[PDB]
């Protein structure tokens, strides 16, 4: 599934990411902007091999199971493909895990170079919240 903007900032509202460990809700938006274009089926291949899944292009190597990713974690207990479902709920649910481990949003690096220091509430403009 393909959202819109306020499609999935409602979505994400409703899940609790609205200033989850202080990040606002425009910075979930905006992150899920530049890392899937809002793609929830988004899947990008990493040099080491392991894989990046869903709306938030979450990383095997750490935190789900995708069974080729040798070495790998599975801190979300999750298979990755769990990750590429219309429903949001199990990235959200495994998002907060990630943005808790200490770095915040840093884990995400189109977050860092794209959202982190701009005018993020931008991205929830217009929207019926
Ligand atoms: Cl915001
Ligand atoms: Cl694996
Ligand atoms: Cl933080
Ligand atoms: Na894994």
């Amino acid at each position: 599934k393909v959202f819109g903007r306020c499609e999935l900032a409602a979505a994400m509202k409703r899940h609790g990411l609205d200033n989850y460990r202080g990040y606002s809700l425009g910075n979930w938006v905006c992150a899920a902007k530049f890392e899937s274009n809002f793609n929830t089926q988004a899947t990008n291949r990493n040099t080491d091999g392991s894989t990046d899944y869903g709306i938030l292009q979450i990383n095997s190597r750490w935190w789900c199971n995708d069974g080729r990713t040798p070495g790998s974690r599975n801190l979300c207990n999750i298979p990755c493909s769990a990750l590429l479902s219309s429903d949001i709920t199990a990235s959200v649910n495994c998002a907060k895990k990630i943005v808790s481990d200490g770095n915040g949003m840093n884990a995400w690096v189109a977050w860092r170079n794209r959202c982190k220091g701009t005018d993020v509430q931008a991205w929830i403009r217009g929207c019926r919240l």
